[PDB]
């Protein structure tokens, strides 16, 4: 079928990674929608579809270098939480991993000598830093809080804001969303 | 667990489905994009977008009513098309299966005597009319169109337009994109 | 030439009477501009453009599920009246006809499980409403008024309007008039 | 009844005319809806409301002379075609009838001295000169394009338009659409 | 006195309960007056209101449809809450039952087939759907919150909005306040 | 349960007297949509918003000097009329005697040395001076208009306005309508 890189094997990998916690954050997002907790819900549906737009940054990068790309399926995501938490600490794990991966295919590409697939990602790798941070800022606030949510709630709504994107961010797949 | 009414467990395989048909589009706008065909591909992106809203709204019409909804994985779909016709074709089909799905929940809701959920899906079938005429009358004009692509393509840029969405439209859970 | 099912049969049959039903209010209005009531003649050249308006709606429908569709002819409309009550009388009559004729329809879309078909027309059972409303309305200021045509005249004008047509009316072939 | 000139008497049948020549628009328009040519569709679609208009046009003069007029049915009108070209030609064949009938009227109404009746249709030879002229190139552009139908929709979309009406058109009964 | 078909003597019924549930709101938005909790007594200061409107659009109908309407009197309602917590849950139960009430409605219309009482009650349908998901919402949030009503108080203020109406609500009676 | 002077205890009556009487006005509102008199309907609609606003004005007051206040039921209302001039005359019945209640009212709040009292119901007695003069002057023209009731119609149209209210009202409870 053609010889494939493993900088483009492990990028599809990815592609299926992302769709997956785009998955995830949705049903967070339901969790906590469910449990009348409507800022946090906010927060994470907005994740949700940042995470399907890294997805089809993803999705355009193969697009543009012509390699061949597939949708995939995604996996069951988890949907039983039995306190809020718990679905926060879920997400930062989830986030720290995501964090590994790019790591990982940064270093993939650096060894086959892809330059083009090293540049690509440094936006993933800036976006990771301050994701990863807004992920245990809420998990911590989530811990100073205990049982008594709506300050949680409270910090969420003041503090926490989803600011316009900046550029820098390369072209997603059927716009950015 | 709870005593399931079988149109509470019929709707969550239509969230399921509904999931698999927005995936289903960006595997077929993603070929389409490939295979240099923009306004076809911005189309089936605008697509996948809405289906994801539908899918969306039918979650929110779960957590209105506070039953218990999974926000599941996704089914591999399609990404292998030997011409534009058989993935159109596909996108047409995919939407006459989805047309009956929805008659079938309209179906047990009327059976069960659940009159919010015969209610709730008035507007999935007035949707799904103008949805298959569209994908139909695509398919009819691939079809007129043969190999020659780029009289589609323009019939596609003239005459086809996602216009702004009328009301009616119910709440999607974390808002309508 | 292709197996028709009783919801296709009926409606077809049910442009028919709405084509006819627009010339009846054509003629309607015609006697009325005859006998010099301007404001009645207005009223009715607005309905007669509305019932055509619903017939090319019917005809959308046809045209968006892919069923053939004929443009039929119209039947000899009634043009002489001896007095304005008959006229109104004979509006009356039909638009409670034209009631019974859309419920025909509700019911046999339901009979055969069109599900489609049931959506399609709860908004013209929504119209009927209204629209019989104002036919019995007029009729009964014109026994009211009895010989004295010109308070008839008045009632019309100050208080019987044609607003803006709201939302959730379904697309008219060509475009609503 | 009444002593009718046969001025009076050829333009009822004209009323007639002209509303039947309105339906057979429509079904054209129609034709071409379900065969996808949506620019042809939508010309034809304004000029069934010109023909209406002009219908109203030929009532409005009866209503002023004071004449006894019927608002008359509609004979059936055509609905098979093989191939846009006859549709086309079915149109252009209508419209060359129509300029014959507006000059059997015209003379019939010069020989029995009626002037106003004379001066009142020089409009209605006017509007046939464009509107026959626009016919011929359509009927004529579709034979320069075959079989091959998109590019008699793009001549269709770029060169042919609707224009405001001018002045010197007449009243017509209900206000011109 | 006339024929009552039950649909009509049943919707009578109806009128006497929505006047009721609204006079049942305003004596819970007052309690919440009493009690020193403004944000909670606005918002059931605005559902009275709405239930009100609920109301005068039975009314309308029935003025509509020509068939006799009574403006019934009220039955006694509740004052006595000894905390917040029973007069919310108050306020959950009576929308359930208005709920099964509507479902009662419309059963019977379609039992009797009336159309037109079939098709006028989906709009009440889907206001049940959202105002039980807000009741309920606010029932869960006054359990977490407990005995301490501040936190209950900011959940009403900044997260539960009474937004503009849609449009498909129908007219009602002396228009819609 | 405390100890009631007899200010509040009739303050009470005089809220449930406000109630049944917001309640027969839009009985007497609904008797003359049904009887196509829609400016008086309207004026009725409007008048019952009115008697509402007081009602809570009333309730308002209670909720102020913290005194113990009910929400109460309402009294059966009367629907047949034989003619408009009937209910006409009920309304100015009913408000000459809201004029003797609050005097009522104000004399033994006078007597019990409720000097908020006495102070709080002086915008009441202002309203009444123009309600009753509203209402005699409708009964006075419906008589010099008898059987012809579209110079009644006219009469409300042009001369009678429900202008911007006037500063001095005190607070209603939820806000004046």
């Amino acid at each position: 079928e053609g010889p494939k890189t493993k900088f483009h094997a492990l990028m599809q990998e990815q592609i299926h990674n992302e769709f997956t916690a785009a998955q995830q954050y949705v049903a967070i997002a339901v969790y906590f929608d469910s449990e009348d907790l409507p800022q946090l819900a906010k927060h994470f549906y907005s994740q949700a579809v940042e995470e399907r737009n890294h997805a089809m940054m993803l999705v355009q990068h193969l697009l543009d270098r012509d390699l061949r790309v597939e949708i995939p399926g995604v996996d069951t995501v988890r949907n039983q939480f039995d306190r809020p938490r718990e679905a926060l600490a879920l997400a930062l794990d989830q986030e720290r991993t995501v964090t590994d991966q790019v790591g990982r295919l940064t270093a993939v590409a650096r060894d086959e000598g892809d330059f083009l697939g090293e540049q690509f990602m440094q936006w993933f790798l800036q976006e990771q830093i301050e994701e990863v941070a807004l992920m245990a800022t809420l998990v911590r606030v989530a811990d100073r809080a205990g049982a008594n949510l709506f300050e949680l709630e409270n910090f969420v709504a003041r503090e926490v804001d989803v600011a316009p994107a900046a550029s820098g961010a390369p072209h997603a797949a059927g716009g950015r969303l």
